[PDB]
């Protein structure tokens, strides 16, 4: 999204990695906004949980305000590669530009770039791309990935190991449906595969989890 | 940039392009946006000099308006043939992903992208992309 908060987690994330102190000039003059306006916006992060303000006044992302500063500068690498590698745009605006795209790129572009570049160790500019193995490229839960129209997916997880219920154990082995196996999902959350499906009871479809 | 003008001037083009006419009530639900916030984002556009609200209370683009409704159209297909053609995105996903695209892309990166695809006459949709002669491409 075209996030301020994400504009500021992705700077915090930017200065951090320069090995400069994330204090609130520095961010400011980085943004070219104002003091007042910096503040202004900090107050609002620390109240959604994404950042908190340390002893000299440097700004520390909390684990979840770094999870989304690392996203978002993900997408901003990821973006640079299409960019250079495939698009051919200018060098000197393969920046600017990835720095609006790093807010409307989704995670199933980025894993298509993931796929369709060549190499994602780096952006153009010599920095490392994070949160790849976030991005997948365990799983997500089959209740969140089940569409209402049939999909295929790689079962990643089936929690056997936190379930109560277990009467769906061997309706599973029979369908073969086991981790590694490619099985279709819909939303019953009916899981199919061996030609057989299963439909998943409320506790296995919150814990399986499947990868794209 | 992701304006909300220019997501009101690429709505009145599709209305257009459907061959339904740009009334303030067809963008109200196209947009879904209500009715007061439709009239005041409108009237805003007319002082910007971007849209005129005609007799029938229908919408009319001035040039101006027009000239950039039809940048932002493509836009969003050129960058739908990126993601169909190169990067590959579902299908069922290209429409709204270029619905946010259109409204980052650079002149540059279309022009770029008019040289890298093999066809850029229409989008995956169908529909013909506009405005590429204004790019100079
Ligand atoms: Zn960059
Ligand atoms: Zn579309």
């Amino acid at each position: 999204l075209v996030d301020t908060t994400e504009m500021y987690l992705r700077t915090i994330y930017e200065l951090e990695e320069e090995g400069v102190t994330p204090l609130r000039a520095r961010i400011a003059e980085r943004l070219e906004q104002s003091g007042p306006t910096v503040s202004q916006t900090v107050a609002r992060m620390e109240r959604d949980g994404l950042v908190v303000v340390a002893s000299d006044r440097s700004l520390q992302m909390t684990p979840t305000g770094r999870t989304l500063a690392t996203a978002v500068m993900r997408k901003h690498r990821l973006a640079e590669r299409l960019l250079t590698d495939i698009i051919g745009l200018d060098i000197n605006k393969v920046h600017d530009e990835a720095c609006r795209w790093e807010h409307v790129m989704s995670d199933e572009v980025e894993r298509r770039l993931v796929k369709v570049l060549k190499d994602v160790s780096r952006s153009p500019f010599g920095n490392p791309i994070p949160g790849l193995d976030e991005l997948g490229v365990p799983g997500t839960r089959v209740i969140d990935a089940a569409t209402s129209m049939p999909r295929k997916v790689r079962i990643v997880q089936i929690n056997e190991i936190f379930q109560v219920e277990t009467d769906q154990f061997t309706q599973l082995l029979d369908a073969d449906i086991r981790v590694g196996s490619e099985v279709e999902i819909v939303d019953h959350i009916t899981l199919s595969h061996n030609g057989k499906d299963v439909e998943l009871l409320d506790d296995l479809a919150h814990t399986i989890r499947i990868e794209e």
